[PDB]
């Protein structure tokens, strides 16, 4: 694949490792200019209540923001999702 | 304000009057050349599910896209909110 698909492969890699995370359902990843905007939507379970999906949320965001160089911007949010 | 504050309180306005919004707690609006990308976080009641509360986001993304032009790129995410 081309340099934007790694990146978004190491992404996903990063994010589907935190517990919780059912998946990486969406990644948008872009540059403006030299570093990446990122939107994320993961899959959790359907019995999250919005506070425990958000607190994934931002376990997601920490260990991609820990890992991955170059973002500007990561933006992550949950839907329930009933398959992994 | 600049011309982005007006733009980010057209957005916010659209937001807020969608059944289920407790408020728009943060929205990070950029013009990328002339399109807009913006990230919006709502706040929505502790005791939402998460499909719930994703429902309100899907609501919200609709209202906005709906009536504020120019946006190439809306992400909404919920958090629970105990005040308004």
């Amino acid at each position: 694949g081309s340099h934007m698909e790694a990146v978004q492969n190491r992404i996903v890699e990063a994010a589907e490792r935190v517990p919780g995370v059912r998946g990486v359902i969406h990644l948008r990843a872009r540059y403006v200019g030299q570093d990446i905007w990122a939107n994320m939507i993961i899959g959790v379970d359907p019995e999250n209540t919005v506070e425990q999906a958000h607190e994934i949320c931002e376990a997601v965001q920490a260990a991609v923001c820990g890992k991955i160089r170059r973002i500007e911007s990561l933006h992550v949010s949950a839907e329930a999702r009933e398959i992994g």
